[PDB]
């Protein structure tokens, strides 16, 4: 069946106050079927709150929209982010990699989530031995958001624990 609706949503910040449900939909329908699309407004004045959300039919459509950033909607570059599972970071902790996992193992796996800028395999300050964890820094937060919602990460045969790093 369908992926959970929460994983199909994009929170769009930085909207022009002139953006409407209809203009937000017309824009974001370029990357998939929208089952929902709302501009948040004040309950009394109806003036835009400057943000809204869109819900796609599939996760692949969310990916397509994110890959099409930057989005200029009604003349203003907006800020789409996947729904919270927002702590917006570009770096992950990767644990459980033991002593045999190398840079290329992490690169070959994680490069399919986003563009990697730094891989830091952690070693012991005294002995230089690998400590069994690493940090990966990407050029953009959506890579991290995609990573941390997965139930599982398998790298170099290890089932890894992956979390946002700050
Ligand atoms: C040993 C490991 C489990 N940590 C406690 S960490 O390496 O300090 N680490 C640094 C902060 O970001 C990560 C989420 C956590």
């Amino acid at each position: 069946p369908k992926e959970p609706e929460q994983l199909r949503k994009l929170f769009i910040g930085g909207l022009s106050f002139e953006t409407t449900d209809e203009s937000l939909r017309s824009h974001f329908e370029q990357w998939g079927t929208l089952t929902d699309c709302v501009v948040m407004r004040d309950p009394n004045t109806k003036r835009s709150r400057g943000f809204g959300f869109v819900t796609y039919a599939t996760v692949e459509e969310v990916d397509a929209a994110m890959n099409a950033r930057p989005h200029k909607v009604d003349g203003r570059v907006v800020e789409p982010k996947r729904a919270v599972s927002h702590l917006t970071v570009k770096k992950i902790f990767v644990g459980g990699i033991k002593e045999d996992t190398e840079e290329h193992h992490l690169r070959d796996y994680f490069e399919q989530y986003g563009k990697i800028e730094v891989i830091e395999i952690m070693t012991d300050r005294g002995s230089g031995k690998k400590r069994g964890f690493a940090f990966v820094t990407f050029d953009d937060h959506d890579s991290v958001d995609k990573i941390v919602i997965q139930k599982y990460h398998t790298v170099n045969g290890h089932n890894c624990e992956v979390r946002k790093a700050l």
